[PDB]
């Protein structure tokens, strides 16, 4: 006890961050997303618009290429990148507004090919950490689906009977691939398994190319973590981190505080709540955290432009956790940070049309 406080107060050098630069898009619209490929550059999202950024030396931010869609009408909400499987060549997906993907080459900022489910707005995107074919997109008919980029084929969709019964607004994969955490407007989390026969059959038969599968039934559901729609959603290990607009990212898990969460079974009452990272003025629409690769650090902007920082491997909730980044100058909502692999650059977007630079010293 006294002991291993000593040892955390010790060698202590709380998480810190400094601003060391800032630019404006010349579009003025909100920018929803952002992402470092994890496979120094980042891409932006919003408008009609992919820009492509690099970061150097004394906290420069260098504008690489952009491409812009020829719908003066289409507003990009998400993107994600992924690899050519055979080339090792980075691909970034881009999709939103429009319900059109678009598999862009970032080298040149160009789009090599485009997949269409029912056309509806796509709300995020995120490839699968194992095959880096398989691309999952959800939206806002419900439904979320599975595509094989290699092939050109839409693997599975989930939704129907028991999927969700509103907008599906994020999703992520665990760390093998094997399951998948999707939430949204219906209030509900539900975990859809992909190493079950019925999915790793489809994903076979797929790389082997269509008749998709039609997944109606999730393996968990949960309406008991938050009392509002949730917005974003994220594995940490075997837990969750998902959060609604009531100002704290929640950390569960499926079932009792013992349970494994590949002996939960679909008829699961039971929901395991390990505790809450709180905030404050993020109650609106479409705010997203994001956490860095090696998830040590977890990040969330709010609605007046400051950032949170918290200490995932501080396990003790009393300790310290918490370091809050403002900047005089950032007064417009965040609406998604990203972390570079090295985890040392926080990256912040905002409606304003800003990106913020945050160097880890
Ligand atoms: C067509 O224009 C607009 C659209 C939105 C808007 C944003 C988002 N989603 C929507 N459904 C929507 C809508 N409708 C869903 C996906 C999402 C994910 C996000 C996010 C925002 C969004 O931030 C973080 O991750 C807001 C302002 C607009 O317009 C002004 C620029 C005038
Ligand atoms: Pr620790």
């Amino acid at each position: 006890g006294i002991l291993e406080n000593l040892y955390f107060q010790g060698k202590k050098c709380k998480y810190s961050f400094k601003c060391v630069n800032s630019l404006k898009e010349d579009h003025n619209q909100p920018l929803f997303g952002v992402q470092f490929n994890w496979h120094l550059v980042f891409a932006t999202v919003g408008s009609n618009r992919v820009t492509l950024y690099e970061c150097h030396s004394q906290g420069e931010i260098r504008l690489l290429q952009s491409y812009v869609d020829a719908d003066a009408d289409e507003n990009f909400y998400t993107c994600a990148w992924t690899y050519d499987s055979n080339t090792s060549h980075p691909l970034l997906a881009v999709a939103g507004s429009r319900g059109i993907i678009r598999i862009i080459n970032p080298i040149t900022m160009q789009c090599i090919k485009h997949y269409v489910g029912h056309g509806n707005a796509i709300n995020e995107l995120k490839f699968h950490p194992r095959d880096p074919n398989l691309l999952l997109s959800v939206s806002k008919d419900h439904a979320l689906r599975l595509w094989n980029i290699q092939t050109d084929t839409l693997v599975a969709i989930f939704g129907g009977v028991e999927g969700h019964r509103d907008e599906v607004l994020s999703a992520d994969y665990d760390l093998l691939g094997e399951k998948i955490m999707s939430c949204g407007m219906d209030h509900s989390l539900k975990l859809w398994r992909i190493n079950s026969k019925r999915m790793m059959n489809a994903i076979k038969e797929s790389y082997d190319y269509f008749i998709s599968q039609k997944i109606h039934f999730p393996d968990f559901s949960t309406r008991d973590i938050h009392r509002n729609y949730v917005d974003c959603v994220r594995w940490l290990g075997d837990l969750i981190l998902s959060k609604s607009c009531e100002n704290a990212i929640v950390c569960w898990k499926p079932g009792k505080m013992e349970d494994d969460i590949d002996k939960i079974k679909p008829s699961e009452s039971n929901v395991t709540i390990l505790g809450r990272f709180d905030y404050s003025q993020c109650d609106i629409w479409y705010m997203r955290f994001s956490m860095d690769f090696w998830q040590k650090m977890l990040a969330l902007g709010n609605q007046v432009g400051k950032l949170y920082v918290w200490d995932l491997e501080v396990e003790d909730p009393h300790k310290a956790k918490c370091t809050t980044l403002t900047h005089h100058k950032c007064g417009a909502a965040i609406r998604q940070t990203s972390f570079s692999r090295d985890s040392s650059i926080l990256i912040a977007v905002c409606d304003d049309a800003s990106i913020w630079r945050w160097d880890r010293l």
